[PDB]
This record gives C-alpha cells, sequence and structure tokens, in this order.
C-alpha cells in the first residue's frame, strides 16, 4: 500500500471531442450481457458502460514510470470467469525501448496486478491491429497463450503470473493465437490451436493438436500473404489475408475458408485489388453471418461485405461498387469533427454475440457502432462517449474566449466552447497535426498556431473561430515545432523556433521573419511574458541556461543563473512559464532538477525547496481576490509523483489527483482564470483531462 497523505479530493473528466485516435481492438465478452472491452495503442483500454452510455477508461492508474504500457497489443478475456481481463502491454520493440508485461484484472479491469515480461511488447507498432495474441484457454482458465512480434509463443499455466517459452514454436513474429475450443471439454486444456505468423512464402499459418507441444505449417494456405486474423465456427476457420501486416501498404489480400476436419481451403473473397483483409467477424449465433473489411482500399475508401449464406454472396455495406457511391449513414452528431475522416483502418469488427443485427468496428480515429445490420442500408454512429485518444500537443485556457483551444497531433486544432460537448464546428484548423498555439495575454482573441507542411503557422483575430496561414515562413523551416511559438501580450509581435530554422521573430502577423540575434539555441520552447510584450523567455535544458529577450525577439541574452542540465532526450521536462497578471514572473521546470522561480524577468532565480521533481506547470485563478495565482504542478513532491496545487505561492502543495488518475505520460498542465481550482491536463493518448475540486 502507497501512503495516503493529505489531499483534496477532486473530479476528474475527459474534455469531450470525441475518438481521434486508433484503437486497435474490440471484444464482447460470450457469456455476460453489456461487457464490452477495448483495447488501443497509445491511449490504454476502455471497458463498456451500458448504464451511462460511455467508455470507461481502465489505465488511467499507469504513470510517467511505466507509461509504455498504455500500448495495448492485446486484451482477452476468460469465458468462464466474467471478473477477469487481461492485457498485453508495451509500446515498441527498438533497442531503445523496454520490456512490456501482461496486466492481470479479477474486477473487470478497477484493479490490475502487473507482470513485467522480458520480452517487448509492440503495442504501437506494425501489425498491432492483427490479434489478438494474447488468449484465455477456453475450457481451463489457468492456461493462456502469448504471440509476441519479436520472441516467438510464450504460455502460463497459472493465469500469466509467469510465463515459459514455447520452444516447439520455431517462429518469432506472431500475428494471432486462436483456440479451437470443441477440441477438449471443460477443466482440459484446449488441444487444438492456430498461430499466424508474419510470413509470406506460405508458412504464415501453423497448428497444433496436442495443446501446442508439437506444430506444422498448415498444407494449402495461400502464399504471398500473411494470416491476418481467424475466426473459428462450425468447425471452419475463417482467416483473412494481406502482404503487409499493416495498418498500411497492404497491396494483397483474400479471405479463405479451412475445413479444420479434412484440411480442404476454399476461397471466400468478397473481392480482390490493390488491398488486402483483416477485419473479420463470424456471428457467434449463427455462422453463416460474416463481416469482413478490407485494407488500405484508400480510394474510393475502405469496404465492409456482409454475407448471410457463409461467404458465396457478399453485400457491400459501406459503398456500392457499380459507382462508388456512398450507402451507409454515419452520424457524427456526437463529434462533428469525426467528419473530416473516412473510415479507415478497420482492422477490427466485432458482431454482438447477444444481438446478431449489432456490430462494431475500429478506425484510425475512433468506434463506429450500428444496431441494425438488417437495415437496407445500415446506419453507423460515432459511438465514442467517454473514448479520448487525441494528443495535445499543446493547449491553452485564454481568459475570455473560448475555455480551451488544443493543437493535436493528426487532427488540427480544436476551440473547446464547453468541456462537455465536442465542438460544433468540428476542427477550427483542419492542417492535420500542429504541434504549438498561443494567445495573446491582453489581446485573447489573437492565437497562433503551428502545423508541419508549409507555411507552418496560422494566426486568429477571432479566438480561433476564423483563422488565416502565415504570409511567409523562417528560410529553412521544415515543421512548425512543439510548443515552439510566442504572441506577445498585446498581439503584435511573434517569436516563433520551428523545426530547420533558426528562432525568428515577426512584427506583421508573419508576412516577414527576422532571424533572432544574440545566439540564442534554436529548437527551444519560447513563452512569452504576460504583461510586457517586448519580454520574452527560451530556457536551454541541455546547458541549463535561460535566455531573455528585452526588445521583443529582436535578441536574446543568456541568464548568468545555472539551472540543473537535462539530457538531450529528456529536454521536455525543461520549459518556462510565465505567470499571468505578473510581469517577469516565471517559472522553471528541470525535471529532476526541481523547480525554480524568477520574479525579475529571468535574471535570478531561486530553488523552490518545496518541490523535488517538476515536469509541467500551470497558473489559474487564486482563491482569494488579491491572492497569488493558484500553481498547478505535475512533478515530485516529497517523493509522490502526482499533480499538485499550492494556493500559497509555491510553499505547500496540496495534491490534486490519485494514483488512479495519473493518466499515464502527462504532456503539459494548464490552470484556468475563470475558475478557481480547474485544472487542465494533457495526456498522451488521453486527451484533454479536467480535474476540479469534488463538493462535499
Ligand atoms: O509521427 C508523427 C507524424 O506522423 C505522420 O503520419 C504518419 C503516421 O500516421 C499515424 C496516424 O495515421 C492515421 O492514418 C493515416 C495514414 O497514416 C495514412 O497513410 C493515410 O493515407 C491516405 C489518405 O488518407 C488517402 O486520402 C489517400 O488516398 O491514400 C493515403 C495512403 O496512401 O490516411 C490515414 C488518415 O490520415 C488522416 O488522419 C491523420 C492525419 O495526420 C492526416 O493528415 C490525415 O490524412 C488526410 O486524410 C484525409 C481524409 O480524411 C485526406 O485524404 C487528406 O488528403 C489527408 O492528408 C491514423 O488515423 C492515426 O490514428 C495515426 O495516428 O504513421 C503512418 C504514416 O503513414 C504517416 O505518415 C504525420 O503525417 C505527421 O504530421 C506527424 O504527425
Amino acid at each position: 500500500s502507497n501512503a495516503m497523505a493529505a489531499s483534496e479530493p477532486y473530479t476528474w473528466k475527459n474534455v469531450v471531442i470525441g475518438g481521434g485516435g486508433y484503437v486497435t481492438g474490440i471484444i464482447y465478452h460470450p457469456n455476460q450481457s453489456g461487457l464490452v472491452y477495448a483495447r488501443t495503442d497509445i491511449g490504454g483500454a476502455y471497458r463498456w458502460d451500458s448504464a451511462t452510455s460511455q467508455w470507461i477508461p481502465i489505465t488511467d492508474m499507469l504513470n510517467r514510470n511505466n507509461s509504455d504500457y498504455m500500448g495495448i497489443l492485446s486484451i482477452a478475456i476468460d469465458p468462464n470467469d466474467v471478473n477477469r481481463v487481461y492485457m498485453l502491454c508495451g509500446k515498441y520493440t527498438q533497442s531503445w525501448a523496454g520490456t512490456g508485461a501482461v496486466l492481470a484484472s479479477t474486477d473487470k479491469g478497477a484493479t490490475w496486478t502487473i507482470y513485467p515480461l522480458s520480452v517487448k511488447i509492440g503495442g504501437n507498432e506494425d501489425g498491432r491491429g492483427l490479434g489478438e495474441r494474447l488468449q484465455v484457454d477456453p475450457n481451463l482458465g489457468s492456461i493462456l497463450f502469448m504471440g509476441t512480434t519479436r520472441d516467438g509463443l510464450w504460455k502460463s499455466t497459472d493465469r500469466g503470473a509467469t510465463w515459459v517459452r514455447v520452444t516447439s514454436f520455431t517462429p518469432t513474429n506472431i500475428n494471432f493465437v486462436i483456440f479451437d475450443k470443441s477440441s477438449s471439454s471443460l477443466g482440459q486444456a484446449t488441444k487444438r490451436i492456430f498461430v499466424g505468423v508474419n510470413d509470406t512464402s506460405g508458412q504464415s499459418l501453423w497448428r497444433s493438436d496436442d495443446g501446442g507441444n508439437t506444430w506444422k505449417v498448415v498444407a494449402g494456405q495461400p502464399t504471398g500473404v500473411m494470416a491476418m486474423k481467424a475466426e473459428i465456427a462450425s468447425g471452419y476457420l475463417y482467416v483473412t489475408f494481406a502482404n503487409s501486416p499493416g495498418p498500411n501498404n497492404a497491396t494483397a489480400g483474400s479471405v479463405w475458408r479451412y475445413t479444420i476436419s479434412n484440411g480442404e481451403w476454399k476461397d471466400i473473397s468478397p473481392a480482390k485489388g490493390s488491398y488486402g483483409y483483416c477485419g473479420i467477424s463470424v456471428d457467434p449465433r449463427n455462422p453463416n453471418h460474416i463481416l469482413v473489411a478490407t485494407l488500405d482500399l484508400w480510394w474510393p475508401r475502405d469496404q465492409i461485405w456482409r454475407t448471410t449464406d457463409g461467404g458465396s454472396t457478399w453485400t457491400p455495406l459501406l459503398w456500392n461498387p457499380s459507382n462508388n457511391a456512398v450507402i451507409a449513414k454515419f452520424d457524427t452528431s456526437s463529434a462533428p469533427w469525426a467528419a473530416i475522416r473516412n473510415p479507415h483502418w478497420i482492422t477490427d469488427i466485432k458482431i454482438d454475440p447477444f444481438n446478431s443485427n449489432k456490430a462494431m468496428f475500429v478506425t484510425g480515429y475512433g468506434i463506429w457502432a450500428c444496431d441494425n445490420l438488417s437495415a437496407s442500408p445500415t446506419t453507423w454512429y460515432f459511438r465514442n462517449k467517454g473514448l479520448e485518444e487525441m494528443v495535445p500537443i499543446e493547449i491553452v485556457s485564454p481568459p475570455s474566449g473560448a475555455l480551451l483551444l488544443s493543437a493535436m497531433g493528426d487532427q488540427g486544432v480544436f476551440r473547446h466552447d464547453s468541456l462537455d460537448a465536442s465542438p460544433s464546428m468540428g476542427v477550427a484548423l483542419d492542417v492535420g497535426t500542429a504541434g504549438s498555439i498561443d494567445y495573446a495575454e491582453s489581446i485573447p482573441s489573437k492565437i497562433v498556431a503551428t502545423y508541419y507542411s508549409a507555411p507552418y503557422g496560422a494566426y486568429s483575430t477571432d479566438g480561433g473561430k476564423t483563422w488565416t496561414k502565415f504570409a511567409s515562413y523562417p528560410a529553412g523551416t521544415t515543421g512548425g515545432g512543439t510548443r515552439a511559438i510566442a504572441i506577445s501580450a498585446d498581439g503584435n509581435r511573434i517569436v516563433w523556433a520551428p523545426n530547420g530554422a533558426p528562432m525568428s521573430y515577426s512584427t506583421n502577423n508573419g508576412s516577414s521573419w527576422t532571424t533572432c540575434g544574440g545566439g540564442v539555441p534554436s529548437g527551444l520552447s519560447v513563452e512569452a511574458d504576460k504583461v510586457n510584450s517586448n519580454k520574452f523567455y527560451a530556457y536551454d535544458p541541455v546547458n541549463g541556461k535561460l535566455w531573455v529577450s528585452t526588445n521583443g525577439g529582436v535578441s536574446f541574452t543568456q541568464m548568468s543563473t545555472s539551472y540543473p542540465t537535462l539530457p538531450s532526450w529528456q529536454a521536455y521536462n525543461g520549459s518556462v512559464n510565465a505567470v499571468f497578471g505578473r510581469e517577469g514572473d516565471i517559472w522553471i521546470t528541470c525535471g529532476a532538477g526541481g523547480l525554480y522561480h524568477s520574479t525579475n524577468s529571468g535574471a535570478s532565480a531561486t530553488k523552490v525547496n518545496s518541490v523535488q521533481e517538476a515536469y509541467s506547470i500551470g497558473f489559474g485563478k487564486a482563491k482569494t481576490s488579491g491572492g497569488y495565482p493558484a500553481i498547478y504542478l505535475h512533478g515530485i513532491v516529497n517523493g509522490v509523483l502526482g499533480i499538485f496545487r499550492s494556493d500559497d505561492g509555491g510553499s505547500t502543495w496540496t495534491r490534486i489527483n490519485d494514483d488512479n488518475h495519473q493518466f499515464g505520460w502527462i504532456h503539459m498542465i494548464r490552470g484556468d482564470q475563470r475558475t478557481y481550482g480547474l485544472c487542465y491536463v494533457s495526456a498522451e493518448g488521453r486527451g484533454v483531462i479536467y480535474g476540479l475540486p469534488t463538493p462535499t
């Protein structure tokens, strides 16, 4: 048990936006109606809540020390124990990446036991939408098998606590594992197992009939492609195939049916072209009702095919091939932004085992649900209430206008007039990945933002409702940068540190740019003073040096303070942060080096001894009129990692979260000038989460 020190009870909720990232799997529990789980590649897992019609994040106890476990390569249930759920966790398998873990729960994901593995888990690498790689033996639940992408097949006999390599399985890159539950009776190890591996020479699909002791290549399987996913029904093994593990680059594929008892193969592909197949679901109560989804059929768009006669005929559900006309109806009322995307990366699709007319499928930006597959045409709902997977690279909270503005990976800039409803206009700036956003303190209608295609930046004069792109950008710019722009308090001057170019300044809203003088390093995250439009700040985490401009960004000088340094790969922990309403009041985070505070425009700084480590800091409305703004800190205080608030200028802190609300990897944190106690947190793959004191 961790020590439960003094804290204020807070309520944490996602800013409602909807989806935004790659959901990599959905699992209906076959023996409890209403029990459904979903896995993602960078945002943990979810459990459906029918009572509140929303998804519940079940991995927010992951923290900065094990945030890689937010990558869910596989999720598995136990058909004979509805309270159990397992997860195969990890993001990358490269040499610089750590090992993965198996997480086991006996309370439907409310709490987890973490079992670290000796192998790396690629929950955010190629083929992450294949699966499921983790399986519970459907007849003897103490047995689990785990397919990995770099270390072959592993078996557990103690419900995932310990894992042993199955040395008899030679291939090392596994796509999925699937049990044939009819091959044994309850209480005995299931004898028939199929494993699909990444191999396009005709040796992707393997079969065992002795519980995994011996293995053999399935004769007659297709060549030039790999087995992607499988379903078993009525003695048939239905397998989707593609010439790439996905989610991209599939230019060939098929759907085949394998008769388990005699080894016969029948091609039941609905159509063939320069694309593959992956998603497949056989109706758990009707083996002749099957759905399959194309993969990387980019033009006109991906297709979902439905059969009710076991693949003899297929009906296209999404669009009509005869004239490429869309026929399915898509309801994005819950998240109007999502209409800028078309369903793609449909690597998983599942029919409800308790209603054959209900199904769901995943995309690269959220979950879609159909409640009547028998309708002609079908209607699909963007069903992602509570499911937030966006990466907020930067967020700002102006004191007037919108409550929040977000610069999101992949999806663009958002303007949030309400925290409990997705923005009615959708995306505010449709530019894809946006890495920076700032507003002018004294004129918060003036907002600037950066992105990753030329001219890499844009500005707004009406609080982000309308935008226009920069007429020019600094020479050599290859990207907008990360938290790399600052606009003066009066809105007349912009300092920009883009990728591939030296830090520059503009006096004409981006119509022309001039390189900043003084020798300040490039690629820093620049900060504007909230009062004095001639003062800008730029912190160098590697040298531990603060740079200050007193001439509106024309030139910078290096302050004498020797801050604790940080390695280049940890430079995200170094930042300088100016306080609204207080000229020259800046706070500097140095990661494990602590938190420093300057009240003379950076001329000198003092260590905040109450803070052990500081990763990001924000400021909000003071508790009483005339008091110092409330300080919101993500870091370590007295050995406790979490989120803290100080109401006395940084001398004492109150923890405003608990160990179940750490959210994995927090990118930054902001307060709110209009509401005391309100705290905005940007978390990797978990969108923006805001916290308020819980009413007593
Ligand atoms: O790592 C940071 C870096 O990442 C870059 O993207 C790379 C990575 O993408 C991860 C995200 O991918 C998302 O899916 C997209 C696919 O990656 C992409 O291949 C595919 O491309 C299509 C295109 O949509 C089709 O119109 C065209 O006919 O064929 C192409 C393929 O040949 O599109 C997928 C969706 O893309 C859209 O959402 C994400 C945005 O970032 C894109 O700007 C956007 O692309 C637009 O799509 C619309 C239609 O809605 C229009 O077609 C526009 O013309 C397109 O610009 C996936 O949804 C996410 O979940 C995932 O996180 O990794 C894969 C690699 O191929 C990518 O290059 C990114 O470009 C950089 O800005 C950085 O952020």
